[PDB]
């Protein structure tokens, strides 16, 4: 109910619109994403998804709004992109970023489990409710994937953090959400730097046929290093699901912590 909204004058970020408001319910503190027959189709499927999901590291949608503009309200993290704010905040403890992207991991495992491909998991679409509390944004692109194929097929076509089956043969499973996490923590643990950097797409495609991966981080511990090159196993049948991702960073957490 529109009127039960209230929003800023300017805007969070941009490429339609992003705006803090307001929702009464007391008020809670609310995120909308402000939007050709197309588009509505999209964000009304956006939101969909969304409803059908139930987890602390999955940002909370509130529901859709029909007003001077179509409108999606989510449970609102005031911090951010992760990447934004990484990149800003150099000080942040390995520890730390371990912890949080053990939360992007848990929070992918229950998309997983409840076979739904992201398609979009990068370090912008993760969301800082705190600096101890990440959550997975932008479902913009994900599919319920078929009761009897891990897969969802697509038709002609985001390059960088796509494994090579989804640029060749169009196949996004949670394997290749996995191939993106990779990236995701690469992304992470170079606090806020973009990966491939400098390169096409096409060549980043060159690359990765080729056996090559991109480098360790600067302050990055080996170990995590090592689950990224797992993430990046070409094979998408070797690569590893994210219950086996999830239980590697989770062992691995807890031996940091003391
Ligand atoms: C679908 C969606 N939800 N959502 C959102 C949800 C909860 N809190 C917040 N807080 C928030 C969201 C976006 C923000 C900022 C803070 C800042 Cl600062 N810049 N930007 C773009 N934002 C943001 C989007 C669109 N963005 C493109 C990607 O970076 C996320």
């Amino acid at each position: 109910d529109r009127k039960l909204l209230t929003l800023e004058d300017k805007e969070l970020g941009s490429g339609g619109t992003v705006k803090k408001g307001y929702y009464q319910m007391v008020v809670k503190t609310v995120a909308v994403k402000i939007l050709d027959p197309a588009l509505k189709d999209e964000l009304l499927a956006e939101a969909n998804v969304m409803q059908q999901l139930d987890n602390p590291y999955i940002v909370r949608m509130i529901g859709i709004c029909e007003a001077e503009s179509w409108m999606l309200v989510m449970e609102m993290a005031e911090l951010g992109p992760l990447n934004k704010y990484l990149q800003q905040n150099r000080h942040v403890k390995d520890k730390n970023i371990i912890e949080l992207v053990h939360q992007v991991s848990m929070g992918m495992k229950y998309l997983e489990e409840s076979n739904f491909v992201h398609r979009d998991l990068a370090a912008r679409n993760v969301l800082l409710v705190t600096q101890h509390y990440a959550k997975i944004s932008d479902f913009g692109l994900s599919k319920a994937l078929r009761a009897d194929e891990n897969y969802y097929k697509a038709q002609t076509h985001p390059v960088k953090w796509y494994a090579p089956e989804c640029i060749n043969y169009y196949k996004f499973s949670s394997k290749s959400d996995v191939w993106s996490f990779g990236v995701l923590m690469w992304e992470a643990f170079s606090y806020g730097q973009k990966p491939y950097r400098g390169m096409k797409g096409s060549e980043v495609t060159a690359m990765l046929e080729k056996g090559e991966r991109m480098g360790c981080p600067a302050g990055c511990p080996r170990e995590m290093y090592d689950l990224m090159n797992l993430c990046w196993t070409y094979d998408v049948e070797n690569r590893p699901g994210f219950a086996a991702v999830e239980l590697r960073l989770r062992n691995y957490y807890y031996d940091v912590v003391n």
